[PDB]
């Protein structure tokens, strides 16, 4: 299929995931969404270490079962997140060293690895080693002073718990390849693979921002990787801003590498991030595809004016005016800058550089008309592959009103249809 | 003082105040920036009929003197709103009808007037009496059943209690000429006038968004009622988006009008506001001016390529890369795309048309560089009379990196302090 982001990543043989809160399964606007578009689940913070051994020895996998059993049920795989972490170790952890913390941690790898063994996709075996310091060594932690050795002991000890599963290191600002981190990481790679250490995939956690922005070369670290013969994954993917730019390039540097098993979005809808704030998801908090989406999906399917199809005509500001409330129309296209339309990043349809398509309400005969330019939803739309364009808030398409064709015919938000007067033709 | 709004009003005799909640009194943040910034207070909900009146005969002034105490504290003047609505009349009031209501209406005037007499210097004696059904006639409601000269007698009622307080009717649409519900109030006070009923101003509540946006023809509207011998306030003025240019617009149209007294936006921060999805006012919700606020306060006060002006340098995107992260720098001016920046009435200075001059933190030292627009407020700035370009996310300046004046410097985020590597020009 290609309606959904996971069926549409399937015609590759490749995966839609998100990062599932068991504290949400009982929200229905949230299962509805996570159950139709994606098809790989990770456990938001159910299978990490202090929620499955809250004591030594005594394992509990409530919450982490809980997941499982909806994701398997609403047909999607799981990826296991995650073993051995320097971050969130229960209070009994942290009271442990030497000889001691080491034992632990392969208690707990074999104990959780166990429980599930054969049901889980992948495994983020050691979460976070490498450090930020720009050293591109280690972070210093408990785990890394019981031995530099604890990573390599930790895949070694989740091979032998559960063959099954590919195992991989995962960490974040390891996408830029110029970065002393993805140095590091890629060397430790390089080297365990020398060495025959059991490591079958690099999940590259891509939590992008002003901070630590994608670059294009994040395709060269993928292949980089790749070319030594592991798999690599894009695990907690969110873009501060949701540009959809950015997520088409991240979605088609995977497609790219046929080593990139697929793409996990960390979460389902902004208000379900972690980073809310940032906007940084493919659904809005009213649960509504946002433009992005629409970018990832097209990505997923395969790789100015706007004309309407049924009148030949372009949408056009009356006059060139530019007051707020001018709805616009339909007229015979021309070169004029009343005519030229730029949909942004941010999912806007800009004229005259500052005012946008603008939708003054929520339901059919909505007037459509130019704003100046905020960011609100109703100045978000959707320009989907078949030619209709929907707003995000509404759900409406573009309308040419009363299928009219000729010049003044006036443009509102309707029912989507498949009708010629609302499909367009960016030109 | 031309810093603050109120003060800035003051130089052309006016004032500019907010709608004050007491239940926000005790938050610090919010008054720190209420008693700096204004110098007029309307009571939010603590004068309306059910706060003042809960019992037939029974007055509550508690929460409105709490709002009136503070507002004398402070030195601030107080709008007393509202004696005589359709909307929110407690319980008892709502069950009246006919002359019961009209003498419980005549009670409540006298009795609210009474004991705040000589202390308010305006009073919204009747709000919203207008219908919006087109037709430009009355609303109807309990009151306007009891007689259609409920009105006039409510004025009546008020000039006796208190000959004191300037008596406006004040209502919402009524800010376009061309609106019926314009017209059909501008012939009440008209007759008004004309038979001596005492009525003293019109208050236009201004809340414009894009289903009522503002419109030009709002400056004749005020002429038209100022021409009649009334004066003319705006009362609870906020914008669907807060607009810059539409912000300044309205201020100018007051500040063109002799008659125009002052302007009341409706509430402190974008979170105080009764539809903060909108961020309609000046302050966002951390409390900070929004790039709104320096257009109102400099036109109050009397009101392409950016150099700074200790080098004579432009503000320069390195070897116009597209590429988010990309830092600015000081460079020879000239044409060129890399150097042409758009300041948005969201406060963005965009190059490129889609990318965003973007504050990659709030510290000293913080790096300025160009990302994918999404409307953040680290992608925001506000543009000073006195030359410098503050984020409104971190209240830092930018600052051309240790004062230097040549080609490749880099501009950082830092405290302002006024030096010739923090002053820009626009061209």
């Amino acid at each position: 299929a290609e309606s959904t982001l996971g069926a549409a990543a399937a015609q590759s043989g490749r995966y839609f995931g998100t990062a599932i809160a068991s504290g949400k399964l009982g929200d229905s606007a949230y299962t509805t969404i996570a159950s139709r578009e994606f098809n790989m689940v990770t456990a938001e913070n159910e299978m990490k270490i202090d929620a499955t051994e809250p004591q030594r020895g005594q394992f509990n996998f409530s919450a982490g079962d809980r997941v499982y059993n909806w994701a398997v049920q609403n047909g999607k795989q799981v990826r296991g997140h995650t073993l051995a972490w320097h971050s969130q170790q229960p209070g009994w952890m942290q009271s442990l060293s030497g000889s001691t913390l080491r034992q632990a941690m392969i208690d707990h790898i074999n104990g959780v690895m166990g429980h599930y063994k054969g049901k889980i996709a992948q495994w983020d075996v050691v979460n976070e080693a490498f450090s930020d310091d720009g050293s591109g060594g280690r972070r210093d932690s408990n785990l890394q002073r019981t031995g530099n050795d604890w990573i390599e002991v930790a895949f070694r000890t989740a091979r032998a718990a559960d063959p099954a599963a590919k195992l991989c290191y995962n960490d974040y600002n390891i996408e830029n390849w110029t970065w002393a981190k993805t140095q590091g990481v890629y060397n430790m790679v390089r080297d365990f693979k020398q060495r025959g250490v059991p490591i079958d995939c690099v999940g590259f956690q891509s939590h992008f921002n002003s901070g630590s922005p994608y670059n294009s070369n994040f395709r060269t670290t993928l292949q980089n990787f790749a070319a030594l013969g592991v798999d690599v994954a894009i695990t907690e993917l969110d873009i501060q801003g949701a540009s959809s730019s950015t997520y088409a390039a991240v979605t088609n540097d995977c497609l790219a590498v046929s080593r990139c098993l697929g793409i996990t979005v960390w979460g389902v809808r902004d208000t379900d991030s972690w980073r809310s704030g940032d906007t940084p998801l493919l659904f809005n908090g009213d649960g509504s595809k946002k433009a992005a989406y629409t970018a990832v999906l097209n990505a997923l399917n395969g790789g100015g004016q706007i004309k309407g199809v049924g009148s030949g005509r372009c949408l056009d500001v009356p006059n060139a005016s530019t007051t707020d409330g001018t709805q616009v129309q339909l007229y015979d296209c021309h070169s004029a800058t009343n005519q030229q339309w730029t949909y942004t990043d941010a999912g806007e349809l800009r004229v005259y550089g500052d005012k946008c398509l603008d939708a003054a309400g929520t339901g059919n005969g909505t007037k459509v008309q130019i704003y100046s330019c905020w960011g609100g939803d109703n100045q978000k739309w959707r320009l989907n592959s078949d030619g209709s364009i929907v707003g995000v808030q509404s759900g409406l398409c573009l309308d040419a009103v009363g299928g009219g064709t000729a010049n003044g015919t006036l443009i509102q938000l309707y029912s989507c249809s498949n009708g010629s007067n609302q499909r367009w033709t960016r030109t």
